């Protein structure tokens, strides 16, 4: 009725169709699909469809539907498994009353109005509680390459950890995962815990707002003051598809491929996410990386946005060394806020033994390290299988935190 | 309806107004298709079925359909299909199929696919007890080239026990179409149907066969029956669908690929797995563009499929066959899958396997002097057995308990 | 005065002619401001200050400046200020800023630059000790991510001895402004001006809140009084004018950076210093690509710095904090400043870190006889010395003279 | 003389016809300016010096020249100078001018080059008794980061036998100058002309303060005035050309260098050399990729090294790693073999100093390091000496050779 699809193919399609206002939707005219409104040109705009560009022709009509696309929210999504658009994806159900229309981007926080985290958040892993450790209100990340450790330690965290709410996005990952996660977590987590599920299947662009959705989700929880854990599985699959529309609508490559939207939108989805007035969002985001190498485009960015990270290893894979966290290459920003300087120090002695034994494991291995003339060296080695029997861990087991820090100071010591 | 314009070499461009996008023309003097992959207002942008030699400007085009769909039936077990669905042996009489099918189909709801807990038995020793599989789990095979993926494909075709076997050949060798037929008894031939592509073809003939193969696949699936999908170098299906977004003008995200091979791999590879009635178990081989796993397809198919089997140069160079690599590979479902006790047996048998790899070059050098580690010791001492565990001739097929007892046998 | 044409994703343009460039004009059914980055001789770039929510094709646009001024003036101390230069905390009654000036200046006469002479006490024993100082010098902190570089700038404006401070948080995380608060005292609270912007903030804010910085240190600076400047990040304004440029039309030439950073960040880095009246000390955090060599934003930056400190990652994986690299980094400006026994001790102690870093080797590998090499002789036996006089904890704050006498204790 | 078509950020195109590669022309409201870099069939790309903000389109550009040339006369000795040509301060006011000439001259080809006579004393005892230099001899010096090369630049001022002396302290950092010309005295900058740029100017004018500087070096040349050419960091000219080469747009070879540095080093550095009319001492200075180009370019090398600067030996000069390629034609034969026999006499102590850090080492038969160990004082405060000790020449000769016994 207004305007007219003039160029098909690839994610985007151009219209022409003038005094479009950026962001609005609009419904293609005879075929019951929608597209928003991503760039515009002198009289042409770019548009974004929410399913697959097959069927289209030159010509074809384009209706006016809405501003902007919001999703509705509601406090009768608890226990419910959404899409990335925010249509749930259960059908035996009668959909609930979600009475709350909200737009899907929003403001982080003032930053005075952020407050200083001081208590620590137990996840149920001996490494990262004793070494590292997390806190109420950060938010973490969890750097791996393909097929390392990340789902299975996420799911070990999802299993440990306890909030007042849990929102967990699966956004671009295999659709076979859909029930472990469901498998692995009790009526009790069940209760208080909202899925979003985009499978990689899906549309550039339920697979690129899924993030958005359950950040909204989880912001509406924290509003009414609760502590919400948000769980988002593969960010990055956010960023390959924010570089594939960015690409396709004309912008350069800056830091391999990924044009400067996805550098630019990525703060603005994780500032989302922490301390607030009212609650606050502790978040644990994963990131695969495009090697094993951790000097990734992504990896190297996301690491300079989020207050920890968690890097796991191949080659601590490759030795039954699980999880394979690598504790020399990562951090947790606060952990000298959360807990005691004797814990600090306790870890402090644990992270150089294990730095210490990794410096020296080179020259035991071809037969040239001698023994009692170093006395750092021999230390670390002494409590090797000590120290490991700590740090390595099954994934049906659950640890407090008071054994936890207990065998802490009887590795260290 | 339109005329050609340009001819590049992979895509030509027409004057086409008001296509579909999909939708299949033909070019009318001289016997040949084509379908449109992008529209520019008036100029639409087409990918030639058949080669592309012999073309001139404005070359008209014909309209037939709005969409390629293969023509699918029961008929199809024990005999050969081309790429696109044409029956390949003329030396007989055309079956009768029933069903139209197009190539691109949803993958089931994630909500009704129901977690894997059952063994799928191959018939290798080492894909049997060190990695076990699940009927509905997807399998890749990561190697080289000449490492050794079709000789193992050619071990788990007559070691593996489906109701049909959907064997797909793509961009390979035409001499292999009559190996894997000498592979093959009657009784699963009977039961089995090749869909076989060659690295002769078009772009679009190797690009659009994984998704013939898929389809059958699922069209013997939605019977209720179960399905040993597997495919010969998926990775000839990257390359296809790579020079031809490639030539349709599109960016260079990763390694020489564009973005439309890493957005259209996961709507063929989510295809096939567990379903609400029936189920796929697939079997995928990949290709590296060198001997590093970390190759752009290599990875991004491991960060797809369900359970990788990466095998190595250096292991076929030490006669070491099938040349499994224990530490680089792994099987997502495994732990669903077995007993805990053979779980625990597995991981110890791969800890043997492990030590032995770090005392390996301490003992070639010559510092290794017998009885200062107990777990080297044993390492050194179950070397023997390990070996002859894993390796494994092929004309050699081993049921599951014998498997599972030697494994108990030689990891203490 | 014009009509928008196409609106990108950081870029505007419109159809405004013979507009100046730094001409900020603002869009008439929406209040909100953008200024003129490039002219296309009748079709200009401009860079609005927020988001672009509705942006319809031939929205207007009102002439409001041709340049873009910010109000300074004394009575800015202990407030937060954003990157355009308006107050950031709201519940606080507005003040009073008498005076105006524009972010672009020009750097001092160097023939009227002074001398330095005399050190800026720094707080940490390592950049006291071995890399001293001065007042009026511009160090830079060179590492990757997550190396250190903001804790050591708490561990720096901690213990700061300026006569006001003027910290530039450029592009960084909301959560940290309250951590930053949380360790400036009353005293160096109640004259510090905090210049703030976080990472989610629009292209321009991140670009021009060092010049916000810049100017409201240049200000302080004439009247009178020695200033500490401190920016966190200057990486972040470099690829906040990467992204704005590189999308205005101009090409790639070394890391993705147009010529226009090359251009404008030699001079911004380079109007602090000395003076004719005044000082301006600084600290310019910067980031780094990866953890290489070849950094084209890093490089450069090193060269046209007068002195340099590198933390390494590689110190941080021991747990060696500071990681400050003393072979590595270097402080043009110290044999100017200290004693000369102050730098017969730093020289010495720096030998004796560099001589203990491949004698350590020789100490595990069991060939070392004592004697046979004294200096290695004396950086074994005061290996313990150095490593408590080199790292030391966050709080742990210490004044000049104990520095200089442990300095001493440590190398006789 | 042409309107403005538009602004690239760095980059302005114009639409006047008929101008040539390099024709500096002039922003007439405002008085900036502004050189070409290239022209399409009528319009032009050329580039700024200066900043870009304030212009708009149509702004005019008044042509006043089609080549940049220098205002260079006599009366330039003591005075500040831009790399383009103007003075730096306003509280002195330039004085007559007469002459001037581009920037541009051919060296003669390297297949004739003049044999090098006439010892050119330079001040610092250490080379010119050990490693000498004659007058039309080109010397790089290669140094470091913090190895107190300014002291050596600032000593080889004070105590040279040159009549002129120019010096480019070209890309230097803003409080560098003022540290430099601290320890200048009044009667060495009376006979000083001298250039500086700092890293604020544009590397436009930051790659033509080299040019300046030799072309000014050549017109004091050409009036029988033996004169000498410094140029300081010739790595940042090399960065400067760089800048201006990629942003005119040219795509790198070797580093980051475009080859238009690799076209423009050779034809900077083969000039200035022994010419007829008295002639062009150039010490140009390298810190430590381009190295190789100009280490094989030049004869003579001077290595400073930070190994040797931890200690207190002043100037900071290894001799057994450095040296004048032109020693045979400038000094006689007694004082070249005991100036060598020093430098193998210096060299052998730290091939057994090395054997005496152990306890191994005896006398009685090495005639080479036993004589180090006794005579080892004498090398060592031979070889150095403070910012402000001067050594004439008639005074290191016999002290050399009381250095040898
Ligand atoms: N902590 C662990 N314990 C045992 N096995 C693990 C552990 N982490 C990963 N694995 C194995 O490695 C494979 C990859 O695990 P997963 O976390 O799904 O990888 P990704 O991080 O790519 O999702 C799985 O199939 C699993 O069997
Ligand atoms: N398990 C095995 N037993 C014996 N020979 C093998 C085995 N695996 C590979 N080979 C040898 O290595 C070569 C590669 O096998 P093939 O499967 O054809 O490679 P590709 O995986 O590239 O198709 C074959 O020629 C074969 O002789
Ligand atoms: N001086 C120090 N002492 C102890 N830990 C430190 C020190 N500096 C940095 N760290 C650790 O390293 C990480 C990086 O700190 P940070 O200063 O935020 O790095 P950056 O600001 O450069 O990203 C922190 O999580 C912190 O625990
Ligand atoms: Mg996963
Ligand atoms: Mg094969
Ligand atoms: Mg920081």
């Amino acid at each position: 009725y207004e305007g007219k699809i003039i160029n098909i193919g690839g994610t985007i399609i151009k219209a022409r169709l003038p005094k479009a206002r950026i962001g609005a939707f609009y419904k293609i005219e005879p075929s019951q699909r929608l597209a928003e409104v991503i760039a515009i040109d002198e009289d042409e705009v770019f548009l974004l469809p929410f399913e697959h560009v097959s069927g289209m022709y030159c010509g074809q009509w384009l209706s006016y539907q809405g501003d902007e696309f919001k999703i509705r929210v509601g406090d009768a999504l608890l226990g419910r498994l959404i899409d990335g658009i925010g249509r749930p994806m259960e059908s035996n159900i009668v959909a609930p009353y979600l009475p709350f229309e909200r737009s899907l981007y929003a403001e982080p926080p003032d930053p005075l109005l952020r407050q200083v985290i001081d208590q620590p958040f137990i996840l149920g892993v001996r490494a990262i509680d004793g070494l590292l450790t997390c806190g109420i209100g950060q938010r973490i990340g969890i750097f791996a390459g393909s097929g390392v450790g990340k789902s299975t330690l996420l799911g070990m965290i999802c299993n440990g950890a306890s909030a007042d709410i849990i929102v967990l996005a699966l956004i671009g990952e295999r659709g076979r995962e859909v029930n472990e996660f469901l498998a692995l977590l009790p009526q009790s987590t069940l209760s208080k815990c909202v899925l979003v599920v985009t499978t990689s299947d899906r549309p550039a662009l339920e697979r690129m707002k899924a993030a958005f959705t359950a950040t909204t989700i989880a912001e509406y929880f924290r509003d009414q003051g609760k502590n919400v854990l948000l769980m988002m599985d593969s960010v990055t699959r956010y960023a390959r598809a924010a570089r594939d529309v960015g690409l396709a609508s004309g912008e350069p490559d800056v830091r391999g491929g990924f044009p400067p939207s996805v550098f630019s939108s990525l703060p603005k989805l994780l500032e989302r996410a922490g301390p607030a007035p009212k609650g606050s969002i502790t978040a644990i985001y994963t990131v695969l990386l495009e090697s094993d190498n951790v000097n990734d485009p992504i990896g190297d960015e996301v690491r300079s946005i989020l207050d920890g990270h968690i890097v796991l290893t191949r080659e601590l894979a490759e030795e039954n060394h699980f999880p394979a966290i690598d504790i020399g290459l990562s951090a947790s920003r606060v952990m000298h806020n959360v807990v005691t300087s004797e814990h600090l120090r306790a870890a402090a002695e644990c992270k150089k033994l294990i730095a210490t034994y990794k410096n020296v494991e080179l020259l035991i291995r071809i037969g040239e390290y001698t023994m009692g003339q170093d006395p750092e060296a021999d230390k670390a080695i002494k409590n090797r299988k000590l120290i490991q029997n700590f740090i390595q861990q099954s994934t049906k087991d659950i640890s407090s935190y008071e054994k936890t820090i207990e065998s802490l100071f009887k590795v260290v010591a």
